[PDB]
């Protein structure tokens, strides 16, 4: 949405990182280090390279994010 608090972006994950980290590339082709939300850590709703995921990130960051939604 249009916000000034959190920027909601999507990206496509290419690589799997250890410790709930993921290497995801934004729609713009930018690299971001992502973190899956606690629900994805606890619940087997795993992210696979090639998946498109919704990353929430701060306007002061845009290089690190956190995923709450995986595209289904």
């Amino acid at each position: 949405m249009a916000k000034q608090d959190v920027i909601e972006l999507e990206g496509t994950v290419l690589d799997t990182l250890p410790n709930a980290m993921f290497k995801v590339e934004l729609e713009n082709g930018h690299e971001i280090l992502a973190h899956v939300s606690g629900k994805i850590r606890m619940n087997y709703i795993r992210i696979l390279p090639g998946d498109k995921v919704t990353v929430e990130m701060s306007p002061y960051d845009l290089t690190r994010g956190r995923i709450t939604y995986r595209y289904k």
